């Protein structure tokens, strides 16, 4: 189709928080030091916000070195800022789709209620709007028990049940087991369980992102660690199991879809997690078999053709053009896109029904 004839209607972004300290420190005798000066907020990122419920509405440990676990750092803040700036290039500079200043009317913001995602959202907005707002910044969040921004095992009974055996046996799978044993052995950490590939990956990725001197045997195995984390995660929620993927990412897809249809707000922002991205990318047919990186984004553009009145979407992941289920390279007709993803989508009512 002829791009000059297309008008940008809506943009949706799903993103992961930036570089941060690990959630749980590894059981190591010698540990890397995390300097609190990494928590310094660069002035270009300082944007104040209010957290609310979905309405809304009233809102719903220490590492060596004196820094808290799972905390976005100055490094992560700069990544998220950079993400904001790329969006500004496309939706502010290249075309005047969004006002250069934050407008509550133009933008809807949602995040899981966890500090690292809230601060990442703050930094993204700071870059996108260059710290300029025409009104209060509201970040909408839901209570953990209702949250759909990650697969919710606690609140969805059937999902917990369907994955139970695979959750148990994921780490005993061929090649995963032998490799976990190899790493722990070499690290001198073995028998420390529970330490699985997710905890190893969490640590190596956080240290690498910060240029910190990881344990050498941990670094030796960094690639295997990421790969096996991915294989573990895929084994638990395989492409072949439709109902599980539905209960895992279905409601979130339903939200994304609903936004497209309403557009038939300029921008929707969703701060999500790596465990959200893996199944989301798989249902979209775009998974690259890599652990979703810090600050990674999934961007959706919705256009309408001025002559024909037809609607098209373009999908990007990590700045790269993607081809989803049901779509040709380039602009994908909205019906083709939505019809393909309909297999994975779950209305809130069907979701609630399926979960019990």
């Amino acid at each position: 189709v002829d791009r000059s004839l297309l008008k940008l209607k809506m943009v949706q972004v799903v993103f992961r928080h930036g570089a941060r300290s690990p959630l749980k420190p590894l059981p190591l005798e010698e540990q890397v030091e995390w300097n609190p000066q990494l928590l310094e907020v660069p002035p270009q990122t300082q944007f104040d916000y209010t957290v609310t419920n979905l309405a809304g509405g009233p809102k719903p440990t220490t590492l060596k070195g004196g820094m808290f676990a799972g905390q976005l750092t100055k490094v992560g803040m700069q990544q998220m800022f950079a993400l904001g700036e790329r969006l500004r290039k496309n939706y502010v500079e290249d075309i005047p789709f969004l006002s250069p200043t934050f407008n509550p009317q133009e933008v809807f913001i949602r995040s899981t209620n966890i500090f690292r995602n809230l601060e990442s959202t703050r930094c993204l907005l700071a870059g996108l709007f260059q710290c300029q707002k025409e009104g209060p910044i509201i970040i909408h969040t839901d209570e953990a028990d209702s949250e759909v921004l990650y697969p919710n095992y606690q609140s969805c009974w059937s999902l917990r049940q369907r994955t139970r055996g695979r959750r148990q046996t994921a780490s005993l799978q061929p090649g995963i087991s032998e490799d976990l044993k190899k790493v722990k052995d070499r690290m001198g950490i073995d028998s420390s369980d529970k330490v699985d590939f997710f905890i190893l990956l969490d640590n190596v990725a956080a240290e690498q992102a910060h240029n910190l001197p990881s344990c050498p045997m941990l670094k030796r195995f960094a690639r295997m660690i990421e790969q096996r984390a991915v294989d573990t995660s895929l084994y638990i929620l395989p492409k072949e199991d439709r109902e599980s993927l539905q209960m895992a990412v279905g409601p979130f897809l339903h939200i994304l879809e609903s936004n497209l249809l309403k557009a038939m707000r300029k921008l929707y922002l969703y701060a999500a997690h790596d465990v959200t991205f893996i199944p989301l990318l798989m249902t979209l047919g775009i998974f690259d078999h890599k652990w979703p990186p810090f600050a990674v984004d999934l961007t959706m553009e919705l256009y309408q053709h001025l002559e024909s009145k037809e609607w098209f979407v373009q999908l990007y992941y990590h700045g790269k053009e993607q081809v989803p289920r049901g779509c040709p390279d380039g602009l994908c007709p909205l019906d083709m896109f939505l019809n393909a993803m309909s297999v994975y989508t779950l209305s809130p009512e069907k979701y609630h029904a399926l979960c019990s």
